[PDB]
């Protein structure tokens, strides 16, 4: 197998040679450490004055919070931070909810069996995005269509060029109109609190990268979870109660699938010891978060998925300054992703028990390509 160790999994798990590999150890045509332990992944992402983060990383836009470090990440961060509040938050769960269950209204109309993965995993993610950043309901497939567009590969460059001129054109009427009266949304947040100091660039910037940010990973999360749940059905009564219960089961979730194969590679700035390892400056260091969150210290049955267990200090949003900037937003869309589907559809179940189960190996998150579930 070619493949890299941090992104080998097995099932629901990180792969058995994963989880084999020591805390901190050298891997291999770049070589680079790979950090395994909770604790050296922690210290590795905590320490930003020690551990810079590789610019231009790729699991060049303007104000790309992974490209900083404090100071200058610091300031960025701040300016975009008024579009993330808690408060912000809460308001947008009604919206969250209506999203979800005009998705559960097409799968229920289409009749069980029905793929999960097409008709909620794969479109609630993006329309939440687009809700956040507050592209107008009309225009979200267009702004979807022109968003991955100007940045797919596979296209012919006249075609990903023009999607391009029409993305640029579209964001800076979009920001334009909210200079002009600011809306609840992320860049009307932005630009009520810093006004022209929020350069256009910057905007753009903060607006593509929340959008390449949150999407596959929701999407993961959504398949892998309904996936882990089905596994346990004596767990979906966590999502049958109060929300603490919901919130609880989630971050379980959260942690217990890991999507994320790892963070944004970190530089050594200096010569340093870790684990008992000689660190160079100059040195490469990869966090395997899901192996981090699998780290037998955490708990006797780290390896079981347990919504009501005492919960885990995990690190699927990172650690540190980088710290998921989305975190909260994950949280209430997943609950409520969760909550609504089994509301609707209290006897979910795979489609087939004996069904092979269809992951996502493409993508810089873990999920599932489809997933036939009945009801
Ligand atoms: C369950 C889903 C998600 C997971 C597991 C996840 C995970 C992560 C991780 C591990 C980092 C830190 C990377 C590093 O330190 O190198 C990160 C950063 C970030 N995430 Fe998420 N994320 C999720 C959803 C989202 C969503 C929905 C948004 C957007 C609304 C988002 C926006 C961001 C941004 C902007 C950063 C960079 C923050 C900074 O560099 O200061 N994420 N995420």
């Amino acid at each position: 197998d070619p493949r890299p160790l941090h992104i080998r999994r097995q099932g629901l798990d990180p792969a058995d040679e994963l989880l084999a590999a020591g805390a901190l150890t050298r891997v291999t045509a770049e070589t680079h450490w790979m950090a395994t332990a909770h604790a050296v992944v922690r210290q590795v992402m905590g320490d930003h004055q020690q551990f810079s983060t590789r610019r231009r990383w790729d699991p060049e836009l303007v104000g790309n919070l992974m490209d900083y470090d404090p100071p200058e990440h610091t300031r960025l961060r701040r300016k975009l931070t008024p579009g993330f509040t808690l408060r912000k938050m809460q308001r947008m769960a009604p919206y969250i909810e209506q999203i979800v269950n005009d998705r559960l209204d097409e799968m229920e109309r289409a009749g069980s069996p029905a793929d999960l993965i097409a008709f909620v995993a794969d479109k609630v993610p993006g329309a939440v995005l687009c809700e956040l950043v507050g592209v107008p309901r009309d225009d979200r497939d267009m702004f979807m269509k022109l968003c991955h567009g100007h940045l797919d590969a596979s296209l012919s460059q006249k075609r990903r060029a023009a999607l391009g001129d029409k993305f640029s054109r579209y964001l800076l009427a979009m920001i334009a109109r909210e200079r002009k009266e600011p809306g609840e949304g992320m860049i009307g947040a932005v630009v009520a609190e810093y006004g022209d100091d929020a350069t256009d660039e910057e905007l753009r910037g903060f607006c593509v990268q929340v959008m390449l940010a949150g999407d596959d990973n929701i999407s993961g999360m959504i398949g892998l979870g309904v996936l882990a749940m089905l596994r346990h059905p004596e767990q979906i009564d966590a999502f049958r109660g109060d929300e603490q219960s919901a919130q609880r089961a989630v971050d379980e979730l959260i942690r217990y699938l890991t999507v994320p194969y790892s963070p944004t590679p970190r530089i050594a700035r200096e010569d340093l010891t870790l684990a008992g390892q000689e660190i160079k400056k100059g040195d490469s260091v990869i966090c395997s978060l899901p192996a981090a969150n699998r780290d037998p210290a955490l708990a006797p049955d780290v390896d079981r998925l347990d919504v009501t267990r005492e919960p885990i200090p995990h690190v699927a949003f990172g650690h540190g300054v980088h710290h998921c900037l989305g975190a909260a937003l994950a949280r209430l869309e997943l609950r409520t992703v969760f909550t609504e589907l089994w509301r609707r559809f209290p006897a979910l179940r795979l489609a087939d028990p004996a069904q092979d189960t269809e992951f996502r190996l493409t993508t810089p998150a873990y999920g599932l390509t489809e997933l036939m579930v009945a009801w």
